[PDB]
């Protein structure tokens, strides 16, 4: 049908936003700390301590696979990398200390991206 191409018009450009967003947060990592998943052979108990991993490398993936619906999707995702780093460090580390800064600059793209999606529709 017609209106699945028109949806998936909709979810494409979704996606074409959901990726200007990730590249702004990336942006505020610039160590890298969260860019790729962390090593199970460097930390072969991390899924011990943490049940749902995430990464930036991940959120890549699953977005050029239009596989976000919505941007409460993508929140989730980003907020796993925050609160599990946040949980494996302790707090007078590098690690958490990064997390925090993520957390804060993060604030101010995400906030201007929900007024974007609900302007746009």
């Amino acid at each position: 049908s017609m209106e699945q191409v028109a949806m998936e018009l909709r979810l494409t450009e979704l996606t074409r936003l959901l990726r200007s967003v990730l590249d702004q947060l990336q942006d505020k990592d610039p160590a890298r700390i969260f860019a790729q998943p962390v090593s199970l052979k460097e930390v072969p108990d991390y899924l011990d301590h943490i049940k749902h991993p995430m990464d930036f490398a991940t959120m890549r993936k699953r977005l050029e696979a239009q596989g976000y619906k919505n941007l409460h999707e993508f929140e989730e995702d980003f907020d796993l990398i925050i609160d599990n780093c946040m949980k494996y460090n302790a707090r007078d580390t590098v690690f958490y200390r990064a997390a925090v800064r993520l957390r804060d600059q993060g604030g101010v793209v995400l906030r201007q991206a929900r007024r974007e999606v609900d302007s746009i529709g």
